[PDB]
C-alpha cells in the first residue's frame, strides 16, 4: 500500500505508524515521474538496521564533513548534525548564532549534503587504491536536527524534503514554537499544542512518502523544562495549564513542566514518529528509566532516543563508575539512538584553542607536538597527517591518468614532499 | 597621487611601489561614487602595522570562524587563510577537493566573510558586557589565498576585490597556471611567464586602487620544485629553459628549478607586491638567509613570508633546539609573516578522530575528558565551556531586552542549564 | 543623540518617532568598531528626499538586477523587491513557491545585493566611457520586502539588517503570522496581535539603529481581508474579536476583517515607522481616501504607501479614466510611495511565454521581430539591443588595458560582431 | 560493456564514440554505491530521442526557471542554457559580467537546478489537479554551457559533474583557453591546441561514465574567428599556423582562421563527442553546408548544433524569406540542435524597459495593457495571469488538506482574490 511508493522501504517498516493522509493523497501529490534520492534510501535503511541490530547506535554531532569522516573512519556508525552547531559555525547567513531558530532553514540540508560528499569523496579514495575500504560503509546515516520545522506543516514539510535530498537518514523535530525557539537547555521555552506537532511530525511523514524515501523521524519534546505554551485549545495540553496564573503579555499560557507532561506528549506523538526523544535538564538515568516504562507501557518496543548533552557537567552530577556505564544503561532501556549534540564544536575549539596558545608561547615547537601526536595515531588508524591522500589528490592523479591514456606530465604525488618525508 | 585614491593609506604605504595603471585610470574605473570597505582598511592598516612594528607576525590557517576565534583568544594577531583548506573543507561546491584550483573561485572570500563575522559577533558579546575587550581587537588582519588568481589578469582582479569587501587585509598570488595548479609542496607544477604574474599582481593592486583601500600583496613564487613552464617568451625565463629537453607533450617548456630562479623572479616581482614569498621544500634556515639576503641586495629591507608547512616532516628534518628558535630565526632575517598553513585541518582532524575513537570505545568517559580538559583550561583563557554565552545567546537576550522595554518572558539565559551547572 | 548615532540622517529624520529602546543600549549593541554601509546610507537618505519632494514616487517589482538596471535606465526613481517574485523565482532554495515565508530568510537580501551589484556596473560602465551618467544616478533606492519577519523581534531585527548590508533603502514588515503567512491577496491570513508586530517594528529600527543607518521602515497592515488572529491578548484587538464563532481547532480566534481594524492598528504602528500601508482587495480610491483620512487625523502629514497590486483585474473594476489617473489621484492623499508588487513577474512570464509561442510557430522570424522591436526602442533611450557594452564587456576592456599599459592582444570588442553589425 | 555502466543507455547510445579510458578505470574511479542521478537519465535518453525523430530540435536560453516554464508550456521541447546569460544575471558572485568565464565555476550547474525545479513544480501543480499535463513533458531536455571547461581536464570533469547532478541532458565545450575566454563574437579569442580540447571532452565523457549517465556532450570550436592559439604543439594545428607573424607578447601563436580550421578541428573531435558546433560571425547557410559536408566527409550523420546568435543583427544580414526558413534549411544538413542563445536576455531587458517606460509615462495605464495582453493570450495557453495557481499555490492548499485531512482553516486559494476577479 505506502510500501508500494516507497519501493526501498523494508518489511516491518511502518508496523504501528499512522498517516493523516491517504495513499492516494501521495501519487496525487509526488508529481509524473520517478527521481529518486539513493543517499536518503540507503541512509535510512542502514539506520533501521542499525538500531534494531546494536546494542545501540551513538553518534556525535559534526560541524563539518572533515569531523564526520574521522568519525566514521573511527568506527562510529551515525553522524548527529546539531541545529545548535549549524547556527554556531555552519549555516547560510555566514554569522555566528544563537541556538535560536535565526538562520536560514536552508542550513541544515547545506550541511548533510557537505558530510555526504565528503564521505562520498573518501568512498572513492579507497574504492580507487583497490584494496578494499577501511570501514563497513562510509556512508554511516546522518541523523539532523530540524528543529521546530521553521512554522508550520509547510515549513515542516519543505525542511523534510530539502534533508532527503541531502542524503539524510533521520530527521528530529521538536514541540516548540519556531519564532521563539531556544536550545532545549536553555530558559524561557515555548510550547506549541500536542495537536499542532502532530501536524508537524505527519507534514514530515507525508514529505518523505512523496519523495519515496523511508526516512526515520524523531519526535522530540521540550516539555520537560518549558513553562510557557502558546494555546490551551487542545484538551490533552489543559491538565498542565496554570489557569490561575493567567496569560503573559504575549498571550501564552502558563504551564506545569516535568516528566507528565512529556510522557502524555510522547505517548501522543508515538504513532506518528519512529522514535521519541525528551529532553532533559540532568544526565539521570532513574528519569530516564521512569520515562522509557511510561511510554512502553502504552506502546510496548518503542523506540528512544537520548542527548548525551555538553550543557550538562558530567563530573559533577555522576561519579566515574556511571559515567563510564551511562550509554550502556540506556540502551538497555531502549533508547537506540545516543548523541553528544556539541562534541564538534567543543572538540573544534579547545583544540584550536589550545593550538593557537602553544603556538603563541613556543610557536614551531607547538605545532610539531600536534604532528607527532598525530605520526603516533596512525597504529590506531589515524591517516590524515598524510593530508594530500586524505582529501584526493591519489584520487584525481587517478582520474588525470584514466583522461590521458596514462601520459598527463603534471600528476601530482609522484614528487611530492608528502611521499619523501611520510 | 594614490594616496588621495586611498584615503585609509599611512605615510610611506607605497613606497618602492610600482604600478602599470595611473591615478587617473583608478578615477575612470571605480564608478562614480564613495563605497567603503571598513573591515578592510581596519585589517590593511593593522597588518601593515603589525609587520612593521612586531619582531615578526605568526599565523595560523583557520577553517572556520570558530577556529578564528579561538586563535585571537589566544593571543595571536593575525590568521590565515588557505586554499588547501578551503579546498579540502569549506567551499562552495560542498565537496572535499585536492588542492588543485578546483572549487568555485568564490570560496576563499566566502571564508574571509565567515571569519570577520564571527569575530564581529566576538566583539558584540563583549562590547555588550561592557568590562572592556579580551583582547587587543577581535579584528586581526586575514591574509587570504588567491592561489593562481583562478584564471588572468581578470580573474585576479575579481578575486582580489571579492576578498576586499569580505574585509581581508592581504591577499597571495602565486606564479602557476590556474588550470593546473597544485599544493606548493606536491609534484606536477607549472610556472607562467614572470611578466604574466606581474600582470596579476598588477590586476590585482589596480582591484585594491579601484576599491580605495590599501590591501597589501604578497607574490608567492613556486620556481624551487616547478619543473615546467607554460612559455618561454620572457627573457627573464630563458636562461632556466632546458631548451635540450624539448617541450612536453602539452608544450610546456622544461626548467632547471631551485633556489636560482625564485631569487630572479622575486626580484622582478619586488616593486608590484608588498611582501614577497619563496615556497620550500623544506624548513630550511640557511635557505631561507640565502633567499632573503640575495633578495634583499636588489631591494633593502624588503618584507617576506614564509611558509611553515604541515607538508613537511619537522622532528625528521630538525633537532629540537632548531624547532624551538625557527620562526625568531626567520624574523631576524626578514620574515615578518610566517604562518602554518594547514594547523586549522591537522586540529580538526586529528582532535576528532582521536575523540570518536575514544567514543567508541568508552562512550560518556571519552567526552567527560575532553569536558574536564575545557574547564581546566579556563585559568588560561579559555571560555567556550560557557558555550551558550560563546556564540552570543546572552548578547542576543540583550537585544530582546532593548526591544521590549525590559518585558520579554522568553529570554534563554536566566534559568539555562549553562547558569546552573558551569 | 540618536543623530549622533547615525551621522547620515538628514534634519527631522526622525521627527514624531518613538522608539522603545535608549541611545545607550544601541552603543552597548553595536559592537566597538565603525562599519559603514555606504549603498544603505545613499538609498535611505535620497528616498527619504525623493518621497518628500515628488507628488509621488512609483515603482515596480524587479526579480532580477538586469530587470532593475531597466527600470532606473527607463527613468524611473525608485525600486521594489517583492517577495512573492522572490518565492516564484528568485530564492535561496532554488524552488518555485507561493508567497508563504517557505523560502529561506535570506533570499529576499541576496536579491537586493544583485539588484545593487547591477546598479553597480551600469555606473562603472558609464563613468568608464567618461561622458557623464544617462540617469540621475543609478543607484536608485530599494524598497524591499522583509514580509512578516520571518519568526519573532529577533529574526527581524536580523532580517532587516542583512537588507541594511545589502543597500536596500527601506523595509516593510507585516502583522501577520510568519509561520502562516499568505499573499495579501490570498485567504487564510492569520493576523499577530497589535503589540506583537509592534515588537517587530521597533526591532527593526535597533538593527537600523545599531548598524548605524537612516533606513525607512514601512509597517503593513493585513487585516482589510485577514479573519484569523493568533491571540486575542492585546485589549486593542478585542473589539474586532468575534467571539459568539469561538477558536479555531488550531486555536486561532475569527476577527472581522476591513477598513476598522486597519485605520485603529495603522495608528497604534504610526509612531513606529515611517509609511504606513494597508493592503487592500480592490483599487479603490474612495477607501483609500477614507484610510488616510483617518490615519491623518491622529497623525497630520503622514506619508503612505499603495500596493497596485496585478492579483487586482484592473479594467474589470474600474475604467479607463480612472486607471489613468489613480497614481497621481492616490499621491494627493499622502500615497506617496505606489508599486506594482507582481510587474517583473508578469513581464517576464508574458514576455516568454509570447516569444517561445512565435519560435515554435516560426523561428527566427519570431526573433527577428524582437530584435528589430529593440533596434526602434533606441530612439527612446534602449540601448541593450548591444548587448556587448551592456553588460560590461567595454568596461573590462579598459580594465584589461590600464593592467596590461595597453598592449593585450586579447581585447573583446574591436574585434566584435557587435562592433561590425550593430552600427548607426 | 560501457552500456552496463551506464544502465540508462539506449541502444547504439555510443555507436562511433571512442574513450581513452576503459570500462574497468570508471569501475574503479566511480567509488562503491550506485547514486541514480533520475533527471539527468531522462534529460538525456529524452534528447537522444528528440534529435533522431524530430526534423530539428529548436531551444531558447533561459535565464531563470520561470523563463523554461512558459518555454515549455508555449511547446518547446528543449531548454539552453547559456553561460553569456549566467555572466549577465544569474550567477554565483551576484554580479553582472561580460562573457569571459570571471563567474564562479558552479553558477551554470546552479541554474540548472533552478530550471528543473521550477518544472517540477509545474508538474507537480498538474498533476495534482487530475486532468493530465498539457505539455508532453515539464522535463524538456537542458543543454548547458560549459563554456572552457573553466580550466584543464580535471575541471572539466568536476563541472561536467555537476551539471549532471544538476539534471542537464547535454553539456557543451568549447576549444579556447578558460584563463582568456570570451563569447565566440567577441574578438581576442585564444583557441588551445586539437588534443588538449580532446582531453577536455574525454574528461566530460569519464565524468558521465564515473556518474552512470548517458550525458550528451557538444564539442564547440571558435576556429573560426579567433586568430590565436596557445601552443602550436599539436601538428594538427601547426598548417594554421602563421609562423612568419611570431608570436605575441604573451607568447600565443597566431593562427589564419576560418572554416578550414574548424573543420579540421571538428573531424578530430567527432570521435569524442556526440554533437559538434562550430561559432560563425554571420548566419549563413552556405557556411553552415559547407561546414556540415565536410564534417560528413569523414563520419556521415554526425549530428550538428548551430547557435543562432543575437550577436548577428538578422534582418541587415539576410533577407525575410531567408529568415523565415533559416532553421529548417539548417535541419535539412543534420544541425538538429539549434538555439538562440540570449533570447532569455533580450526578452526580459527589452520588455522590462518598456514597461518601465509606459509606466513613466503614464503610470496604470501602462500596466493595464500588460495585464490586457496576457488576457488575450489564455486562448493560446497563457496562464501566468492566474499567478496565485502558476507558483503552486493550490498545490500547497492540497498538501496542507492531506497534512490535516482536510481540516486547514488557513488555506489560500477558495477566499483569494484571484478566485474573485479572474473568473
Ligand atoms: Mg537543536
Ligand atoms: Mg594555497
Ligand atoms: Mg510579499
Ligand atoms: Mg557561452
Amino acid at each position: 500500500d505506502f510500501y508500494s511508493l516507497i519501493p526501498s522501504a523494508p518489511k516491518g517498516r511502518f508496523d504501528g505508524i499512522e498517516r493523516a493522509h491517504t495513499a492516494e493523497d501521495v501519487k496525487r501529490l509526488r508529481g509524473s515521474v520517478e527521481i529518486k534520492y539513493s543517499l536518503a534510501e540507503m541512509g535510512a535503511n542502514r539506520l533501521w538496521k542499525l538500531i534494531h541490530e546494536e546494542d545501540f547506535v551513538n553518534a556525535l554531532g559534526a560541524l563539518s564533513g572533515n569531523q564526520a569522516m574521522q568519525m566514521v573512519r573511527a568506527g562510529l556508525k551515525a553522524i548527529y548534525l546539531s541545529g545548535w552547531q549549524v547556527a554556531a559555525d555552519a549555516n547560510t547567513a555566514s554569522a555566528m548564532y544563537p541556538d535560536q531558530s535565526l538562520y536560514p532553514a536552508n542550513a541544515g540540508p547545506e550541511l548533510a549534503k557537505r558530510i555526504n560528499r565528503t564521505l562520498q569523496r573518501a568512498d572513492q579514495i579507497e574504492t580507487a587504491e583497490g584494496k578494499g575500504l577501511s570501514v563497513d560503509t562510509w556512508f554511516a546515516p546522518i541523523v539532523a536536527d530540524a528543529e521546530a520545522g521553521f512554522g508550520g506543516p509547510l515549513d515542516a514539510f519543505e525542511i523534510m524534503k530539502a534533508y532527503i535530498e541531502a542524503g539524510a537518514a533521520g530527521v528530529h523535530f521538536e514541540d516548540q514554537l519556531a519564532s521563539e525557539k531556544k536550545c532545549g537547555h536553555l530558559g524561557g521555552k515555548v510550547l506549541i499544542p500536542t495537536a499542532a506537532h502532530i501536524r508537524n511530525l505527519n507534514a514530515a511523514r507525508l514529505a518523505a512518502d512523496v519523495m519515496g524515501t523511508p526516512t526515520l523521524i524523531v519526535a522530540r519534546t521540550d516539555a520537560e523544562a518549558a513553562k510557557l505554551l502558546t494555546s490551551d485549545i487542545d484538551e490533552r495540553d489543559q491538565p498542565f495549564v496554570d489557569y490561575e496564573a493567567g496569560r503573559t503579555a504575549e498571550g501564552f499560557y502558563q504551564v506545569k513542566n516535568g516528566i507528565e507532561p512529556c510522557i502524555a506528549r510522547a505517548i501522543a506523538y508515538a504513532p506518528y514518529c519512529d522514535l521519541i526523544w525528551m529532553e532533559t535538564s540532568k544526565p539521570d538515568l532513574a528519569q530516564a528509566r521512569r520515562f522509557a516504562e511510561a511510554v512502553h507501557k502504552a506502546h510496548p518496543g518503542k523506540l528512544l532516543a537520548y542527548n548525551c548533552s555538553p550543557s550538562f557537567n558530567w563530573k559533577k552530577n555522576l561519579d566515574d563508575a556511571t559515567i563510564a556505564k551511562f550509554q550502556r544503561e540506556l540502551g538497555a532501556m531502549g533508547y537506540k539512538f545516543q548523541f553528544i549534540t556539541l562534541a564538534g564544536f567543543h572538540q573544534l575549539n579547545y583544540g584550536m584553542f589550545e593550538l593557537a596558545r602553544g603556538y603563541k608561547d613556543r610557536q614551531m615547537a607547538a605545532y610539531s607536538e600536534l604532528q607527532q601526536a598525530e605520526f603516533a595515531a596512525e597504529a590506531d588508524g589515524y591517516t590524515a597527517t598524510k593530508h594530500q591522500r586524505e582529501v584526493g589528490t591519489g584520487y584525481f592523479d587517478a582520474v588525470s591518468l584514466a583522461i590521458t591514456g596514462g601520459q598527463s606530465s603534471t600528476t601530482a604525488m609522484k614528487e611530492s614532499t608528502e611521499t619523501a618525508q611520510f
